[PDB]
RNA sequence: AUUCUCUCAUAGGGAUAACGGUGUGGCCUUCUACCUGUUAGAAAUAAUGGGUCUUCAGUUGUAAUUCGUUGCAACUGACGGGGGGGUGGUGUCAAAGCCGUUUCAACCAAGUGGUAACUUACUUUUACUUGGGUUUAUACCGUGGAA
RNA sequence: AUUCUCUCAUAGGGAUAACGGUGUGGCCUUCUACCUGUUAGAAAUAAUGGGUCUUCAGUUGUAAUUCGUUGCAACUGACGGGGGGGUGGUGUCAAAGCCGUUUCAACCAAGUGGUAACUUACUUUUACUUGGGUUUAUACCGUGGAA
């Protein structure tokens, strides 16, 4: 087909997206705000619509305009690629620098430049993955983090003592030579049409050094300019892995090693980039616990929210601390909150041994935890009772991990929590002039509350069963090897 | 869904594909027979249609009673494959010696084993095709052997001298040691579930030593065995391409390719195969034309049907004699044979300058080289007046030829031919008692031959034009640089 | 030895004939790789005297 | 109008008012061990209502082997943090220590110079919600029309 | 029966005779520079019939640059093997050589001790045929039924 079609096609599904986007939101901020009324009475505050305030800068931006007009864009668009006069429209750029983190500036440009950058990445991945590293797994469609971790977890185990080379780069999509990139276009055996290099081309008139970010066209050209680097890391004879700007190098020889760093001084001199020497670690020598070191040692490593080590994966302890901090703010939202407020009129008092909030709040645990399943269906799983079951929690996004310490550590922050956050609530609802220090769920020790909970029963569902992440761990690691990575891994 | 449901569709699926294969194969047959008849007039032999001897061996070989009762195969095969009662039917295995080539014994089995087979091997290459080496391109759907040979070649280029070792093994798939290949089932990171274990077991039963040959189970089980000596040879740091049990490996370093040998000769020792000291070509240094050399050297190699050198890719000499052979029979069956019966009975004499077997000679060698496109389709694709062009001639098979010598030389071999033919058909008919020596064709000489064929028409098609191995070579390289070698390359 | 790489070496010498022989290397009695030199002569890794 | 047209087509002109989604219910079919109530009615079966179990490492004693690890009874071992105060053991020449009872803390806090708040929130690889499909049952959410 | 059923389901029982494909034509739509005949009829356009061109490297002289390589006239260079005999050049002190005319060979054969045959053929990585889609137009090919 021709190239009008191309774009028709592409213009219009990227116009549908958000119109999907937009409708799914508008219908969650309604339904939440029922539930916010219900929730906290006659204190709850008023809904709020909004809209992107970049829509009404350029006509072009809004999705529903571009959808009414969509055949004639197209039509001008492919003329003017065909008549060698095509131009990106500048983008927005309202990203500004945060605390503790770089201003990474992201640019937002117009449906018909997304598209057609989208479209033209398409082609170029398809006829050119082959020619990459087998050591690369970013912006591709047939490598991902986890077999990055998979295989630094396997060859790790091997040997009890290896050296490690840690660096990272400062600015890395704004300091790419121009002279350079485009003398990458005949090497390595790539293939790239002459209408293709008049697109790329075209990206860049704007800027005289470095590639726009926000942008797809450029997470091809990200992965281009270190074919050289991965080809002689390679040749060097040392394992590596690479994720972006971020990269890992470790071997059993010292020479070796200090090789690696003068290959990569070579490469920041060839390219223009600079390493940046406040975030750089160094060379330093992982041995196993116990054992001496002669230089610098370290018993672990962090790479990607993981933790790898010689014996075991875990999770990174700020992501630990960021699932303590969700938990600990669902259990305050829906136990002590509604309680701080000036009145309680059209609130709902706990009576009759009868607490709907704190069936509310397991709720919401269990569906930020599990996703939804209960023991039954895990252990009917695990028993080969049944053959199907769905991972949508948080712990599909920690897969590999086989630490049974943390999660019973984290088992037993959660219990504890609970108990503190009910005797918090109980007090307060003593000093609201309601004694309830004789009913459930406040009678409960701390001993006997998942056995006592493990059996109140509801409409023949146990909704009151507290969620463990132990029996979640089993039954990822037999869906691992029964369905794979792939399958059992996050959409996203 | 349940397995018996991907039974029940493979099995009919590999029913209705040797059902649609047959009703193809008899219609050409027929076809054929037509046009042997209108050829040889009365003295054409009669027409006659065979099927398959081992049909009659067991009814389950007849795709036509697999289709008409596959839901009870399925059924039982489902029952047993749940009972671990399964056990796949002895095979059929006439496959006998071949002079100047091996054995080779090839086993054929039946539907439904066939089936299930295939069914199991494409789940394991799915699950861990992400645990393979790089440079490894048989039995896989994302490799061929068209990358290998643009790895060496843009390789070769960058150096003007470097050692190479080919080597080669005796009885590779019937030399694996079953207690070598139980044991890799838990290295690596493979992820093999125990109903697998059961049926890769249950085809081994019958064999004490090496795999079977003509299933599609022992493909992943190719793969898997070199799996170290893959990591070994990455590790050293050298370059390689394997292929099935045919390798190449090639480096700078006289003591890197002196360890390949060790390297090799050990993993030969761990999983019992031995080389053979006969089909092997050892260490030998390659260098440019002309350069002296301290030890055996030589200026190139073969692999996989071609010539590669430090300059140029070519053809190999036993595929340009063999297309040679099929250009020449087909002359020959066409203007010779004919002529050389006791009586001309039922023939056509040419007459009036027109010869309608030149024409069809013609016309059967275009087919066989190009594919039925003519010189002004192929002018429209190079001058960007068409977009769109199909390659489906013998030059498929051979995108990566950058030779033009070579092809000269072809063009000129099927010019001196095509006139040698038609003077020996000339004097034929004058011995029969025809004068047809101041007609067309057989009044042109030599050197007119193209000019004068590029003219007549007929029917206001050029059906006489002589086709040219350049100007589809220009075609295929325009169509390299704007498709890729995935959507150029043949199917097959 | 006199070669760092070889006393590395020696290391997984070491630890591969462990492994083969299934005898544990204790981590509490052992010294380690040190370099001994003369008394008064700098070193840049750690050192002992005898 | 986010619906439909028109062409000079990253724009401009007409014509029609509806056009996209969410919750609940329905239907379709879809992977499932038992033991018991009350129904119905023939135990073909249904209909509903209650309760239990599922994992791993062992030690066996044995069958099977296809010469192994297997399948098995029966066995026994696992399987929900940490911190600050008080008070008994038992620790020894002192002591560390090791035992368990009783109190305090919504979380970061096993800490800061000091400790409260927050989810349409905050941010560097950092994000997702419950087998599908179809329902002019049923109630509502953008933006229009009417007013 | 290769069609449909039935269950004890790698099998066995019934019932119906049609069931799968190929060539040609049709239709649907699908990527295309011109110049001319004769038609038709208004040059809106058709309908058919004839003929030419398309690639790469240069040298420019110049415009553009977005500071380059670009786009351009015009230019000139490419673009269909080898072998065995005869005979002229020109080779030089001889000579190699280098020039081109004239004959012989269906291919392997630029070779074997010797050279004919073969495609439903022969064989180690070794194989494929012409944008699709739909046509109870039209003629035929397996296997059934009828006979």
């Amino acid at each position: 087909m021709k190239l009008e079609q191309q774009i028709q096609r592409v213009i219009l599904e990227e116009a549908k997206a958000l119109i999907k986007d937009y409708h799914e939101y508008h219908n969650r901020v309604h339904l939440e705000s029922v539930r916010n009324k219900k929730r906290l009475g006659d204190s709850a505050p008023d809904k709020k619509i909004h809209r992107p305030n970049y829509w009404s800068f350029d006509k072009k931006f809004d999705p529903f305009y571009v959808k009414s007009n969509y055949k004639s864009i197209a039509r001008s668009i492919a003329n003017k690629i065909e008549n060698r006069t095509y131009l990106p429209n500048e983008p927005f750029t309202k990203d500004v620098p945060k605390p503790d983190g770089g201003i990474r500036k992201v640019s937002i440009y117009q449906i018909p430049d997304a598209a057609i950058s989208k479209l033209f990445f398409n082609r170029l991945l398809a006829k050119n993955r082959h020619r990459f590293s087998s050591f690369s797994y970013a912006y591709r469609n047939d490598r991902n983090v986890h077999f990055a971790i998979q295989d630094i977890s396997v060859d790790l185990k091997k040997n009890e003592r290896t050296f490690l080379a840690e660096f990272d780069f400062s600015d890395f999509f704004g300091s790419i030579s121009h002279s350079f990139l485009n003398e990458q276009f005949n090497e390595n055996g790539f293939y790239i049409s002459p209408e293709e290099k008049f697109i790329i081309r075209s990206f860049l008139r704007e800027r005289k050094v470095g590639i726009p970010q926000g942008t797809s066209i450029s997470l091809f050209l990200a992965n281009l300019t270190c074919w050289k680097l991965d080809q002689d890391l390679e040749r060097e004879g040392v394992k590596f892995s690479r994720y972006a700007d971020d990269t890992i190098i470790w071997s059993q020889e010292y020479s070796k090693i200090c090789n690696a760093f003068n290959i990569i001084t070579n490469f920041s001199k060839s390219a223009g980039i600079k390493i940046n020497p406040k975030k750089s670690e160094g060379i330093s020598l992982l041995t196993k616990k116990g054992l001496p070191s002669e230089i610098t040692s370290k018993n672990n490593l962090d790479f990607l929210g993981y933790t790898l080590s010689v014996e075991n994966v875990s999770i990174k302890e700020k992501s630990v601390k960021k699932i303590k901090k969700q938990i600990s703010y669902i259990l305050y939202r829906n136990l002590i909150q509604p309680l701080k407020k000036t009145s309680l009129a059209g609130q709902t008092i706990p009576a009759n041994d009868r607490d709907k909030n704190f069936l509310i709040a397991i709720c919401e645990i269990r569906r930020y935890m599990y996703g939804g399943l209960s023991k039954s269906q895990i252990k009917d799983y695990l028993s080969g009772r049944s053959n199907r079951l769905y991972f949508k929690g948080i712990m599909s996004f920690y897969p590999l991990v086989n630490d049974v310490e943390q999660l019973k550590q984290l088992d037993g922050w959660i219990v504890s929590v609970i108990y503190r956050a009910l005797k918090l609530r109980c007090q307060l609802l003593s000093k609201w002039g309601y004694n309830r220090s004789h009913n459930f769920p406040f009678i409960l020790d701390r001993e006997d509350i998942v056995d006592k909970c493990s059996k109140k029963t509801i409409a023949g569902r146990k909704l009151f069963e507290i969620p463990s992440f132990l029996l979640i761990h089993k039954a990822l690691q037999k869906g691992l090897q029964e369905s794979g990575i792939e399958k059992i891994m996050n959409p996203q």
